[PDB]
C-alpha cells in the first residue's frame, strides 16, 4: 500500500548503521518524503528496534530493498536464497518495513551467455513461493525488480515479471519497475507499465545515466501519462546514484560521476519528478 | 457507435461527398485496407443517402460522418437554426448507413469573442446538443464532439472541457473525439487530454503537428499511444491529413502552404508508422 | 542585438507597459535574476520611456521591445500607415534604452485575408522593413522577424519564411526571432525551424506548447536545446507565458483560459528547467 | 568517405563465412543500401576475395567492425592487441573494406571492477598510434566506438571517444558513435553528437532495445536535428541482432529476441531511418 513519493537511501546510506540510519532519515525529512527505500546490504547487522522507532517518530513509512549474494543465487543455490530472503524478509518486517523489493530472484553479475532456462525458471519459482509465504507470516509482500539485460538475464521486462508472478502464484508479490532499465529493455518504455499492470505497486524513478531526473533520456511524459492511465497509485521512489559508495558503484558499473552533486540530483531531479506526477494527476 | 480499428478521413480524396467523390474515397479506403471511413458533410441535403449506403455495405466498410456548423447555424449564438442543421446531418448520416455524427457539431471554426466562453454560450451549445442527440437517438446513431483548438473555436478546446459539456447535457449517445494536432495545442501534457476524457472517448484523429504526415512532426506518439492502450481504447483510430484538400476548403482551415509533398509521402510513410505504433503499444 | 542570457516577456508580470506595470515588472524580473525583459510596444505613445529607463539602468536590466501591427497599420496592405507606426515604434524603445524591436512587426497578431499569401504582399513588407530598418539603424538598434503559427498571421510562419524575408530585404540589421510555441504547430520537426534559421537566429521565445510553464506541454525540449547547442546560438533566451494579457492583442493570440495557476508556477517551474536545459546541452553562456 | 545508409550484417548472418556473406550481400541489395559493415572476429577464417568479389560485383561498399577478444584487450595486453589488430586490419583491406571501427580498443564485456585507470589509457594509445600507422599502411582508417558502461569500461561517451582521438594524434581514426549506447551513457543523446562533431564520421542507428528503429526509447527526432546541426556526412549503419555472433554474445547480451525477424527490422526500421534522414535534411539525402 505504500503510496506517494519515497527516496531509495543509496544517496546518503547504503550501509544502514545507526549513523547511517540518522542520515537518511534525516534527508528524507529535508525533501519532505513519504517514505524511504532501505538496502539492507548485510541484512543480519540491522539493528530493527533504532529504525522503527526512526520510522515511527518520524511518520515515515519505509520499505527495504537488496540483491541476492552470489552465494545464494536463486536460479542455482535456491536453498541459500531462501535462508537469506528469510533473514531479509523478518529485518524488514521487524524494522516497521512493509515489504522487501529489488532483485530478491537472483543477483547483479548473473549471466550465462544464452537464454533464461525453464530449469532456473523452477529455481527462482520455489524460491519466491518460500520467501513469499514468510513474507505473509511476518505481514509484508515481495518486490520484483526488472532489471536490465547486463545486470541479470532472468527478469529484464515488465512481461517477463508479470509471468514470473503468474509461475509463483502467490497474492503478496508485486512488479517493481525502474525506469532506467526500462529504458534500456521497454520497447518503448510505457509497455513495461502497460505489461505490468496488474502487479505494478512501485517503480524506481531514475534517468538514463542514474543521474538527475529530466536530464537524460528517458521519455518522462510517456512514463507519468502511462502511470496515470493505469490508475498507479503505489510508491513513486527517486533513485540516483549521485555519493554511491566507491565500492557499491563499481559494482554497478559506475565509471564515473553520474551528476555534479547532490545538489544539482536532488535540486532539480526531485522537482521535476514531483512537478511531472502534479501534472498528470498522480499526485 | 461500436467503431474500431484503422479508419481514414476522406478530405485526402474527396470532401464534396457527391457520387464520383464517394466512390473516388471508398476505392482508397480498400487501397489502404481501413476498417472505416469517416465522411465530411459539408452540404448535408446533397448526399445520396442510399449510393452510400449500397457502397459501404457492399465493400464491408464502416462509415460516421462529421461537419463544423457554418455560421447562419453556429451554435452559441443561433441554437435554432444549430438544430435545424443538425437535424438534416443526423438523419443524413443515418440514412447511409454511418454510425455516429462527429465533429464541431457544438459551433463552427471561425467562432472567436476575443473573450473567455461564457454561461450563456455553454447553456445554448447545450440546449442545441440536447436536442441533436435526442434526434440522433431516434435514428440510432451517436454524437461526437471534437474539441478544437483555441484559434478554431473559443468553446471546447480541450477534453476536459468537452467531458464537461458532455455531462452538462446529461445524454448517454455524446461521446469525445480529440485530434492529436489540437491536442497538441491544447493539452498540458498530450496524455492528459485522453487522460481527462477516458470514460467518453471514442474516437482520435491521429493527425500530426503541421497536419503532414504522421510520425515526421512535433506530435508525441508514444505518449499518446501508450496512454490509448492504458486507457483501453477500443474506439475509432482514423488518421487526418491535410494534404490535397480542395483549396477553399484548405484556406477555411489556415493552410496558407503545402503541408506535404503529396499523398504518397503521407500515406506512404503516416499510415504505416500509426499502424505499427498500434501494434506496438497493443491497441491493433 | 547581443542580447545573451535569459529574459522574460513582460506579460508574465503586467496586461500593459504602464508606469506601475513597469514597475511590478522590473521588480518580478529582479526576483528572478534574468538578465532582460522583453517589453510590448502595443502603445508606443503612451509609454514613459524616462521612467521605464530609470528603472532599466537602476535594476542593471537590459531590454529589447516588440509587438504586432494594429490592422490600421498592417505592412502587407497599407505599408506606408505600417512605415509611421514602426518608426514611432522603433524611436520610443531606442528611447528607453531597448536594443531592438521584434515580433510581428511586418503584419498584424491574427491577420488572415483567408487565402495564401501573395507576392504584392510580400513585395509592400519588404519595402516597409526596408525602411524600418534604415530608421532603426539611424537609431543604434536592430530589428527582429518572428515566425508565427498559421493563425495568428499567414505572411510568415516557419524559420524558412523568415530568413526568406530578412534575405528579400537585404539589411544587415534584422534578425529572426523563432517562438517554440509557435515551432511546434508550424517547424517539420521544431528543429527545422532552427537548422532553417541558423545563420540569422538571435533570439528565441522558449514558450511552451500552451503558453504555460516551459517543461509541462508539448514541446520538444531536449530536440531544441540539443540544436541550439549544435547551431551555436549565443542570442536571447526568453520565456513568454501569458499570465496578464496585453489588451490590444489578446483577440489575435487566444487565450481563452489560465494558461497556468500564476506567474509564482511559470517562473518558479519553468525558469529552473530552461536554465538547466541551457546548462545541459552547453548553451554558450553556461 | 562512407556515406550513404549501411547494415551491420548481423541483420542476415551470424557469422561471415563464404554462405553467410552471400546471404548478406543479397538481402543488402534487396533493400538497396549502399554499404554493409562485416564483422571481423575471426580474420584468419575470413574468405577475403570471395567477399571482395560480392562487394565489387554487387556495387557494394563495406567496412569491418570488430571488439578485441580477451587475449588481446588493449588495455592489459597491448602488445598482442597491436598484432590482432594489424591482422584485423589486412583482412578488412584484403576484402575491400575502408575502415575498421568498433571496440577496436579493448573487449566487448571488458570490465575491471574499477573505474578506467591512466596506465589503461596510455596502453589504448600506444595499441592505436600502432594500429593507425598499419591502417595507413594499407589505406584504410580505423574507428573508435563508445560503447555503454556494461560492455567496455574505458570509452563510453563521445567525449571521452574524442579525449582517446586527440590523444593518440593520427590523422586517421574517427569517433563511431551508437544510438543505443548513447542512449545509456549521453546525458542528453544529443550530447555525444555534440561532443564528437570535430571527429565524428559513422552512427550506428540501433534502437534501444537492439530492435526496430523508431520503435523503442531513442530520442530519434533529436539524433537526426544535431546530425543535420553539426553536418554530418557520414555512414549511417542499422544495427539490430537478428543474429548474434558468438564470439561476442556473452558482451552483447541479447537473451531474447529483439524483434520477429530481419524483415520486421528492415521493412519498418529502415524507411522510418530513411524518412527522417530526409525530413532534417541529411547531407546526402
Ligand atoms: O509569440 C508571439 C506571437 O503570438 C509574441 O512574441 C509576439 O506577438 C509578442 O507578444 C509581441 O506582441
Ligand atoms: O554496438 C556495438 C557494441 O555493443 C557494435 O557496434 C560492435 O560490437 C560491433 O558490432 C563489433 O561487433
Ligand atoms: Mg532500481
Ligand atoms: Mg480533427
Ligand atoms: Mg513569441
Ligand atoms: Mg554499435
Amino acid at each position: 500500500t505504500m503510496q506517494g513519493f519515497g527516496v531509495h537511501t543509496s544517496m546518503w546510506t547504503m550501509n544502514w548503521d545507526r549513523p547511517g540510519a540518522e542520515r537518511a532519515v534525516a534527508a528524507a525529512l529535508k525533501y519532505e518524503v513519504d517514505f524511504i527505500e532501505i538496502p539492507m546490504l548485510n541484512p543480519p547487522a540491522v539493528d530493527t528496534e533504532h529504525t522503527r522507532a526512526l520510522l515511527e517518530k518520524n511518520e515515515l513509512r519505509a520499505l527495504c530493498s537488496l540483491g541476492l549474494p552470489e552465494r545464494a543465487w536463486a536460479s542455482v543455490r535456491p536453498d541459500a536464497a531462501i535462508e537469506h530472503l528469510k533473514v531479509a524478509i523478518d529485518k524488514t518486517a521487524d524494522l516497521g518495513g512493509e515489504a522487501l523489493s529489488g532483485v530478491i530472484y537472483g543477483g547483479i553479475g548473473e549471466r550465462t551467455g544464452v537464454p533464461p532456462t525453464e530449469a532456473e525458471y523452477d529455481n527462482i519459482a520455489r524460491v519466491l513461493s518460500a520467501a513469499a509465504k514468510h513474507a505473509k507470516s511476518r505481514g509484508i509482500e515481495l518486490g520484483v525488480e526488472a532489471v536490465n539485460r547486463y545486470e541479470n538475464h532472468l527478469i529484464n521486462t515488465g512481461w517477463q515479471a508479470v509471468q514470473m508472478i503468474e509461475r509463483v502464484g502467490a497474492d503478496n508479490i508485486f512488479v517493481h519497475l525502474d525506469t532506467y532499465h526500462m529504458n534500456i529493455e521497454e520497447k518503448g518504455v510505457g509497455n513495461g507499465i502497460l505489461d505490468a499492470r496488474e502487479h505494478l505497486k512501485y517503480i524506481h524513478l531514475s534517468e538514463s545515466d542514474r543521474g538527475t531526473p529530466g536530464y537524460g533520456t528517458c521519455g518522462w511524459d510517456e512514463i507519468f501519462s502511462t502511470l496515470a492511465a493505469i490508475g498507479f497509485k503505489g510508491g513513486l521512489a527517486m533513485e540516483s546514484f549521485i555519493n554511491m559508495p566507491p565500492e557499491v558503484a563499481y559494482g554497478l558499473a559506475v565509471w564515473r560521476p553520474v551528476a555534479k552533486d547532490e545538489e544539482e540530483v536532488m535540486g532539480n531531479g526531485l522537482p521535476f519528478l514531483r512537478n511531472k506526477a502534479k501534472q498528470y494527476g498522480l499526485i
